[PDB]
């Protein structure tokens, strides 16, 4: 029979998105800081990866305390990156590309250099309730020693109270001192969030990653007799009371008014997209939580719609070089089993906030775990570097920046913290600092392995991490990886299988030895595979290339060993 | 396209299995405990059940400390029960009806009150190292304060460390203080459950449940400068040092060389069905842990062959009426995802160490729960009284008798620790004491509501819960139940499907409303169910009739309702 027709989707449903770290992916001006002008340099790199979306870490005026989640000026560019005309030109060159653009930013908290802070810390007329203030706990016993509001531990170490001298309160931040919560429960406040997005929409953005959104509520004092209740207390001996994990945070996360905050969101979004037209602008939500809390970003029981999905980070959080064929398995069924009916699956391998892919994985992975992120139903997320199998960068105590390991850490700890290994420069070529600076002097260094793996050297060489990820990211044109079905099981502890399939259409096949042993696997035993098929990708040391036929129902697979196979259709 | 032939199982390999628990099965002599002539009066229910093989809770010489897990001659019948000559006709009459009967004892642990014991104690040659016997910790700060040898914590509360007066040392004991640990690492201990298998084999046991398997063995003094080490503290404030959980059992459950004891049972089976012939005998492992602990009863990478399987209890430790059908399917994975190729999986919904199944779910979720049991691959395990839906017994504080109870708990909190709820005798009819006796002077106390949940009320009304039983049990005789592939998936919060299919024979097919709330459907979403298909079982609060056509792709499903749907081969 002729291949049946299916309804083109909305791009946001299957696109490959691209996280963009701009500090470290090209600097155009040798000061050793990624800048606007180097992504437009290289915005054609989106297309020859097959790339349909990219977002930015956040590029808005920062004193860089968390390099760039301080915002001091929601409305302007930071200057090391460019101007407001840079950004500009940047959409314009990228649209004409036919990309789409998404910006970054942390509702939670504004820098307190923002003239929000200034101004809510001088108590003035339309700021005063802009952030969550709070006088000292009543010391009856010792009328003179001043005690925190609560026991509540910030993220970054210490307690999340802050004393202010000028307004004699004390401030919150679950993030760093210089981050202040803003207050929630105050229209003024939701109503700048509204501002906020509205002024990037007009400029042409396709839409935004909200960063943090567990963090956005606390209790109301009001609900406590008038005091910020303490967390309960985790009994942990490994933590003392300014470590995190010292309190569970039962007071100060994923409270369920947070939902409102998104739902509200997605309603304004919804009006905006209806009073625009032209390709459907989104909100793609960060938090890290439990399966349950993680669900309600997408919307609720009730009918209440929320972003167009939250972030997938089970990839990070539950499967590692530990992980065997089996937890590969149980771990992908997660949010296919748990995402509402109708909700689009992400998948994400890496971040700005965690170790690189091949480094909590295995170098001999990479290819495999580029396959699951294409070949699953719904969107690939990939982390600048992933498309190469860029490793973490070694960084010294001495080079570390990182606000998370100077304050949670010390030179023999900071390792434990420091995100600063997955924001080292991108691997361009084998030029001075990987082809990522003319300057030696790096804002972080850059990687020693940069002469071994780089893009040039993978574009020029037969196969290649970068050439795998580019046949992936052709193959998700066909209709079977588009609105095929799949099926997932192990067939062993060291091999899995994944099946798309979709009857009229070629069946695509995923085998893959996450295990540092060989295996030998009955292909009889997986579903809508008949034989001959014919390999379409194969991680860079298979014995198989692409074109290889495979004949035999037993395979021998390699440790690390990744098949994308075509078969014929069901 | 006439139905294939399939190859028939080994009878273990898709058994009901029922476990009797027979203190609380059938009083045959008036004293209100159950007995054994009391179970041969009733073997023909298992017949009219459909149920396979029975396993009865230990019925070997006991004080009755632990209702015979505590046990005192491993050769012998207790008393109450009858005499070895009646289990011998229980045997005779169970195998003439084609029944398989196994046995329930526990390793790990004999009664203070054995001969081994007694013998132990008195330091005879032969028994001095039968078990776990320490001298105290030396105390350096005041020499001759006598300290226990560790800080490890009983299952049942208090120290695992009891001073024996006349050997002067400190036996363990990781249940009851009358419950004293075997030494596994004696070659004579493991000759001697060799010589008690091998004892009720030759009497025809059709093989075994072996229970409390985590905790054969606990770290060699040898390892750890020759004493016993602490175990880690949770540092969980609400449990006191006395108090189960207060302690991570690192060096007390679930060590590794457990499994080689468990392999070696395995070879000395094989040995014995080799040697014997007749229908294989088999070991059913019991254990509570991890899914990594728990897989590695049936074997290990090396080719260890291990428990013909070890019981499923995550239908107990993982879902209950907090469960939605995401929960329900999430959890359903997990044994298919990490059995081994070629082990077979097994379902349990309650046992008499836990709250009877409808009272952990719900009263309008019996049925699907059943059918869940009936329709997974693999054996169906059944507790006593899950036929006929037997909710808890209330049981007060006077009237318990449980040892973990009494040890754990007082007339506040007994409630959180008790078994007796679910150890009611059995509701056979609405006569005295429920048909259990013809005493009103049962053992524990009969269940408040016998007059509307008992057997023979079940046999005469239209619909029940046994007359569903029955239904499942005959619908395994089907090739797609024993042979057939499952496919499993939530449609919504509320309701999940599983199919059962295989190639020219019938697809049968669950859906189950697991929630408080009606839920409408499209069964167009549910692979290999073409319309009309017929209802072949029904929750008894279902508006549906077995018989009745499903010819709508929608369907509305009330709360905890659950159909079987029979429908065309695919
Ligand atoms: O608008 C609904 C609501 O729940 O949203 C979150 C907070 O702003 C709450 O004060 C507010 O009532
Ligand atoms: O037979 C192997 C072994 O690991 O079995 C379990 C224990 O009896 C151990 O002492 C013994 O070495
Ligand atoms: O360590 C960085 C922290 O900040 C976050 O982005 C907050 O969602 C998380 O990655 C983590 O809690
Ligand atoms: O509560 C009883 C205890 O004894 C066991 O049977 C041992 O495996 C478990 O049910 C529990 O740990
Ligand atoms: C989310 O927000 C935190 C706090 O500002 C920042 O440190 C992370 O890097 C960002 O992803
Ligand atoms: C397994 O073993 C324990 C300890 O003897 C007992 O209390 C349970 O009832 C049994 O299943
Ligand atoms: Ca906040
Ligand atoms: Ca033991
Ligand atoms: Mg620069
Ligand atoms: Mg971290
Ligand atoms: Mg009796
Ligand atoms: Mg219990
Ligand atoms: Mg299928």
């Amino acid at each position: 029979p002729p291949p049946t027709e299916v309804i083109q989707l909305d791009w946001w449903k299957n696109c490959v998105l691209y996280q963009i770290y701009p500090r470290s992916f090209k600097d155009s001006d040798g000061d050793g800081i990624g800048d606007l002008k180097g992504i437009i340099s290289e915005l054609k790199h989106f297309v020859d990866a097959g790339v349909d979306a990219i977002w930015m870490s956040p590029i808005f005026e920062s004193p860089m305390v968390d390099f760039g989640y301080d915002i001091s000026n929601f409305y302007d560019i930071h200057y090391e990156y460019g101007t407001m005309e840079d950004f500009e030109e940047l959409l314009d060159k990228a649209h004409e590309l036919g990309l789409k653009v998404l910006l970054d930013f942390v509702p939670n908290h504004a820098s307190n250099e923002s003239e929000y802070f200034i101004k809510s810390e001088a108590r003035e007329p339309g700021y005063e309730n802009f952030f969550i203030w709070a006088d000292p706990l009543p010391n009856p016993e010792n009328p003179g020693v001043r005690l925190p509001p609560s026991n509540w531990v910030s993220q970054f170490g210490g307690s999340a109270w802050e004393w202010s001298e000028k307004r004699q309160q004390y401030y919150l931040h679950q993030f760093a001192i210089q981050q202040v919560d803003f207050d929630f429960r105050n229209p003024a406040v939701k109503q700048e969030m509204f501002n906020i997005m509205k002024f990037w929409l007009d400029k042409g953005a396709d839409g935004f990653r909200l960063d943090a959104l567990p963090y956005l509520i606390e209790a109301d004092p009001a609900d406590h007799e008038g005091r910020y209740p303490d967390d309960p207390l985790s009994g942990l001996t490994q933590f003392e009371s300014h470590q995190l994990g010292y309190t569970i945070p039962l007071y100060t996360k994923d409270l369920i008014e947070l939902y409102d905050v998104v739902y509200e969101w997605r309603e304004f979004l919804d009006e905006y997209n209806k009073n625009h037209g032209g390709d459907t602008r989104v909100v793609f939500s960060q938090g890290y939580a439990n399966v349950s809390m993680t669900m309600l970003y997408y919307g609720n029981e009730d009918g209440a719609i929320g972003a167009h999905f939250p972030f997938n980070f089970d990839f990070i959080t539950d499967l590692s070089s530990k992980s065997n064929a089996r937890d590969f398995v149980y771990i992908i069924l997660r949010w296919l089993t748990y995402m509402p009916y109708g909700g689009i699956p992400n998948w994400v391998f890496g971040n700005h906030d965690n170790n690189r892919m091949p480094t909590r994985f295995r170098h001999d992975m990479v290819d495999g775990l580029n396959i699951i992120n294409m070949l699953l139903p719904g969107v690939a997320v990939t982390y600048q570097g992933e498309e190469i199998g860029m490793r973490d960068g070694y960084v010294s105590w001495e080079d570390t920046v990182d606000i998370e390991a100077c304050n949670r850490g010390d030179p023999d700890t900071y390792h434990l913290y420091s995100r600063d290994p997955a924001r080292t420069p991108y691997h361009w070529d084998n030029s001075t600092s990987a082809g990522f600076s003319t300057s030696t002097n790096t804002w972080l260094p850059v990687a020693e392995d940069y002469q071994e793996i780089n893009l040039a050297k993978q574009k020029e060489t037969a196969r290649s991490h970068f050439k795998n990820y580019q046949a992936l990211t052709k193959l998700r044109k066909q209709a079977t990886l588009s609105h095929g079905e799949y099926d997932i099981r192990a067939l062993s502890d060291r091999t899995f299988y994944l099946v798309r399939s979709l009857p009229t259409h070629d069946t695509y096949v995923l085998l893959f030895n996450v295990s540092e042993r060989r295996d030998t696997v009955d292909l009889g035993r997986v579903p809508h595979l008949t034989l001959p098929a014919t390999v379409y990708v194969s991680s860079i040391h298979s014995a198989r290339l692409a074109g290889h036929e495979i004949t035999s129902s037993q395979l021998s697979l390699e440790a690390g060993e990744a098949l994308v196979l075509k078969a014929q259709p069901i």
